[PDB]
């Protein structure tokens, strides 16, 4: 059809299976990523050699005080509770839990203090980007809150998502609309947390939708990394700095419809 007009200042889409570019709009112009940064955190974790999805992590007061201070989005994890790595991945990706991101960084970074392990974890995120051969991506935080040193591009981010989608656990989490965690309490009892719902509205509005993660920030504005399959063909892409929640959703709908019609 005809190229669609979108509100996002940055946009990109490709055939996930072949790598062929389908849509472009300032595809290689660097911008702030906000919470879309959490896609890489999940990717690094899932690639750890010492990965055990059933391993349990104790929620520290630090994770809790962190979201309060930066008034970040959270999964409402309760300090004292024991949560598995698998549950933390759902907490990170669905409601966009920055408290979960912190817990994952602290667990998989290497070092003797929490401060040292987060530093090491962020170093791992950048190494992963270099290994993907990226040139316009740099991380300064494990969640996207950090600073102006936290940037990427619509093309770079799409390649990061495509790489993560190669992991079945990642694909499973990302297409999940709702998840309810049953955690272990400080005294040993089982707690049913309030249900977590995925912030990505395409999972319900766009048929074939299968991913992947919304994002936002004071500088990043409204972002979304999307993916969908139809006729055995899957297009994956990114939209950076759209003007609102609904606008970001139609931007992506428009790009995907165009990509499938090419």
């Amino acid at each position: 059809v005809t190229k669609p007009t979108i509100a996002a200042v940055g946009g990109y889409a490709m055939n996930n299976g072949t790598g062929t570019t389908l849509y472009t709009k300032a595809a290689d112009t660097r911008r702030s990523t906000g919470s879309t940064t959490k896609i890489m955190t999940a990717k690094v974790v899932l690639a750890q050699s010492n990965l055990n999805l059933d391993a349990k992590v104790t929620i520290q007061k630090a994770y809790s005080d962190y979201v309060v201070a930066n008034n970040a989005s959270q999964a409402h994890l309760i300090v004292g509770d024991k949560v598995t790595v698998r549950q933390l991945l759902y907490g990170l990706m669905l409601p966009s839990g920055c408290d979960a991101a912190y817990a994952l960084a602290d667990k998989y970074g290497s070092g003797s203090t929490r401060a040292a392990r987060v530093k090491s974890f962020i170093g791992k995120m950048n190494t992963a980007a270099t290994n993907l051969g990226l040139h316009n991506t740099h991380f300064d935080s494990f969640d996207g809150i950090g600073n102006g040193a936290n940037y990427s591009t619509p093309r770079d981010l799409t390649k990061i998502a495509s790489s993560a989608m190669k992991n079945s656990t990642f694909r499973t989490v990302v297409k999940t609309k709702a998840y309810t965690a049953k955690t272990v309490t400080k005294t040993g009892s089982i707690r049913t947390m309030d249900t977590w719902k995925n912030t990505n509205g395409l999972l319900s509005s766009y048929s074939g939708a299968i991913g992947v993660k919304t994002g936002s920030g004071p500088e990043a504005k409204y972002c979304l990394v999307f993916a969908a399959t139809r006729g055995g063909k899957t297009v994956i892409g990114t939209v950076l700095a759209s003007t609102s929640i609904p606008a970001r959703e139609s931007d992506a709908t428009k790009i995907m419809n165009y990509g499938f019609a090419l």
